[PDB]
């Protein structure tokens, strides 16, 4: 059933508002909107419209993790050290050590943001080694060199739709056998902190700083910053290892515009209708098992209406069931994040999936007038909404479409106990790295809405994180007691935590291997001073599942011209 | 036998000493370089400084095309304005693509089904427009965009397959022709265009040698040669247009080969650097692509390498290549290997284009051009009894029953390896010549381009297969002239007498509108040059051919900040 299917099992973002996935579905749940409201010509301006979408930290990066100089740091722009940051995340997300999965395919997108220019004018073998590091392809061949993965990597750029050409080098790498996993990312991040714009004639941009897709206040666009990074695998492999999986990826198909439309910077109707119809083709799946649909969804005066009239046109060739499938963008939310924006919908579409459950569009107080949502299949999502028991898995759309008329549209599916004490093996860097790791588990133990099951939770620091050269273990009944022992090592009551400091990894010998309790107090002592142990052996008759869990604390250090 | 090979059906490009592919093969097979070497005086004018001029490592050298700020906006209906946002890289890749699918003999708009794939570097153009300008900002920075090169060349010729640009550094245009190779074997698309240009934003005249950075000591590239001592950069364009290979077949397409297969990996962390070379990778992607094939290495006639002329590189190279073959063969000498970065530099983005367009040339005319700068082996490097020697001397490709074939290699920077493995494939008068372009200079300019052709072709040129070119293979334009001739030498009398004004005895049509023996041929050409859509299908007993002949005469306007 899934052999033309892709599993997502790691998901890292940082968008506006939000540091991560779990905090972005929070938001994304509750409609908050992250887009935050605040030189003289400016403010008196009547026009100038004081808004800005970004993200905190983009000069911020850990180059010593990665063995960069500050030096070439300084050189890199904030997307490719972002990006960089990121997929290391999110094959930690999955449960994976990166060096341990090579059959891996690597997809990057990014903005054009003139960081190099912001370099020193005698700078610019600096002159060499910089404008290398401002080539597009250094972004993923950087995380496939550092990572240790060995598939095809190449950065890939469609403007607007960009991730969604990531996601579909991804879909085709994976179900060639090309690959086992693809990392796919996207980020548009500006080389400057510049506060609103000024709303006029020759742009299609928002009158007043927001999205209101599907709304009849529609009139124009708003950007946003971000970067994402996601890692599919193989879908029948994903399932047989047992995989933590988001959602599956079902099929996806791209297409262009042409020439068939009035100018270059217009959308299409006819060319959204196509590629719509190419993958319900390709994938054969029945537009009445669709149960939403996240919108490119601009919020242009134009660009809504189109939209609708495509999906419209299309699903009337196959059904004339109404108001059982919703429409919404997270454009509304956050701003349109450019070469990340199809991750950020993408990532939306995952976490629904995954909750049962439809986060709302925003900004919506009344239907479009042009757009005739009565008696479509089609209703505006502004509420959450809870998806059924149903037979059928449920399924959700997503469509990108960019400017130069690149256009994309994919279609996702749902997918869906051992005795304490559980032994959480923490490693990094260094002293500080590790009292941040600690800190980082400490307040994700606090801030979880659900228990957290620490069968699972030691079970992915186990076998889902490197084991690095700094080192402590936590051997704990419950979660309480657990938090309590990460508090006290955050404190420096360390006495009775053990630890290990510069610790070099070896292979377990024979004399090593000669109470379940005593035991387990053995292995950890043995992984602690560097032995390569078998968790397995924790496992006899117990099956813990890698989770999603605080995945490496990054150092945090300024670098920028 | 074809299902999985792409024919190569039209070529355009713009290398160091060559204004197109014709002049480039000549070149080649003659063994020049076509690197500048500037004397005291030349440095002195074009204004080096005297400091640069001192330096005993400066090297004055420099292998560049002419005019990469030269462009026809009024053509694609782009303004003046917005010309000047565009950077050379996104100009030239849009004039080639355009001429690339002319040099195939198709009318852009009527091969829809074509998908995209362009490569370039980023050069900082848009740094260099003026501070005010930086819905001039967005405009600029849009047309700065990655994305927006392939979408242009999409919406401006009509195209409507997938579109976007690939990149991996000095590998990218293998990319983009392994991008078109799965697009048109998997039947997504019938035709595609692979581009790739690096076009610097200055002219900046030489470099200096010097330790930690890989670059020649005098400027050359010496290829495998025991004087090898780094890489030296080129700048160039080129798009060629590859199409399904049976139905180029079965339309009597010209084809200059066929790429059969290609393949694609990461070094990922197996190696002693981010800058360096693997002999394991490049192992890896040529074992991968004999087994894609099944295409056995002693087939095999001819190897253009990467090639880069690096102390460790080329030993590296020949290394990973013999280590394959042995697997295979212990068959000696009986496959050439060469560079045609001894030629033109290391073109980047397009180095790999100007590559395969040396192998196709090669397998065209049944005959390798020398590799240069080549007098003695790398002494660490074992050509003796190895499968391979340098091609070092022109060599004609023997008649044999297995049709010949060609590797190509290409290798970059962050570990991203490509190898592609090709295979040579094997009327009466009065004609009738409908030139036509979008005014009266340009119409001009066609005709002495064609006259020049008509000179400089090394070889007789069919005035059958010419005529059905210019009926079948060019937009009929606004200002049209026929010329019907018995033979060469008359076409190009009645095409002088038209460049010098003397045109009162041709047939001409100005602001033509289109709209729905020798006297019916006569009868023809009037309805045409009134704008008729007549049917040239003049052939009810001949079966005339497509041929590469001139491609429209772009306007040679200047756009620079």
């Amino acid at each position: 059933y899934f052999d033309d299917s892709v599993a997502i099992v790691g998901i890292s973002c940082q968008f506006p508002g939000a540091k991560n996935h779990h905090e972005f579905w929070k938001q994304l749940r509750e409609g908050k909107e992250s887009v935050r409201f605040y030189p003289e010509d400016l403010i008196e301006n009547p026009d100038y419209v004081p808004a800005l979408s970004t993200i905190e930290g983009k000069d911020l990066f850990d180059p010593e993790f990665f063995h960069i100089s500050p030096k070439d740091a300084e050189f890199m722009d904030p997307q490719l050290r972002l990006l960089l940051l990121h997929s290391w995340k999110a094959v930690e997300d999955a449960g994976y050590v990166s060096k341990e999965i090579p059959k891996t395919s690597v997809y990057m997108s990014a903005s054009n943001n003139s960081y190099r220019s912001l370099l020193p004018e005698k700078t610019t073998p600096d002159g060499y080694v910089s404008w290398v590091l401002a080539q597009s392809g250094t972004i993923p061949t950087m995380v496939s060199h550092k990572l240790g993965l060995k598939g095809p990597s190449y950065f890939v750029h469609s403007n607007c739709s960009s991730s969604l050409v990531g996601l579909y080098s991804a879909y085709k790498s994976i179900t060639s056998g090309e690959s086992e996993y693809a990392l796919v990312g996207g980020a548009t991040l500006h080389a400057a902190t510049s506060i609103g714009y000024v709303h006029q004639n020759g742009l299609n941009f928002s009158s007043d700083g927001h999205v209101k897709a599907f709304d009849a206040s529609a009139d124009g666009m708003a950007g946003g910053e971000g970067a994402a990074v996601i890692l599919l695998k193989k879908a029948s492999q994903a399932v047989q290892d047992g995989d933590h999986i988001y959602a599956m990826l079902r099929g996806i198909g791209l297409n262009n515009d042409g020439a068939d439309k009035v100018g270059f910077y217009a959308p299409s109707v006819k060319g959204q209708t196509d590629v719509i119809q190419h993958v319900l083709d390709s994938t054969n799946i029945h537009p009445e098992t669709i149960s939403y649909i996240e919108a490119h969804g601009t919020g242009t005066t134009l660009g809504d209406p189109i939209e609708m009239s495509a999906l419209q046109q299309v699903y009337k060739r196959y059904t004339d069931r109404e108001q059982y499938c919703g429409i919404g963008s997270v454009k509304t939310n956050i701003g349109h994040l450019d070469t990340a924006a199809g991750l950020a919908g993408c990532i939306k579409v995952a976490m629904s999936l995954y909750h049962r459950e439809l986060a709302p569009t925003i900004n919506y107080t009344s239907p479009n007038p042009n757009i005739k949502f009565s008696g479509s299949p089609f209703y505006v999502a502004d509420k959450r909404k809870t998806l059924p028991e149903r037979e059928t898995p449920h399924r959700a759309a997503l469509s990108s479409f960019g400017l130069g008329g690149t256009n994309a549209h994919a279609i996702f599916e749902q997918y869906e106990d051992g005795q304490p004490p559980y032994i959480v093996p923490l490693s990094a860097r260094n002293k500080q790295r590790l009292t941040a790791y600690a800190s980082c588990l400490s307040g994700f133990l606090d801030e979880a809405e659900n228990d957290v099951s620490l069968h699972d939770l030691a079970y992915t620091y186990q076998t889902g994180r490197e084991a690095m050269e700094e080192r402590a273990v936590f051997i704990s009944h419950d979660r309480h007691d657990l938090n309590r022992q990460l508090q006290d090592f955050i404190n420096g009551n360390d006495q009775n935590i053990l630890r290990g400091e510069k610790v070099r990894s070896r292979e377990v010998s024979a004399q090593e291997m000669e109470t379940r309790d005593e035991k387990l107090k053995a292995l950890a002592a043995l992984w602690v001073e560097g032995a390569r142990v078998d968790w397995g052996l924790l496992y006899p008759d117990s099956a813990p599942q890698r989770i999603s869990a605080p995945t490496y604390p990054f150092a945090e250090e300024r670098f920028w011209p």
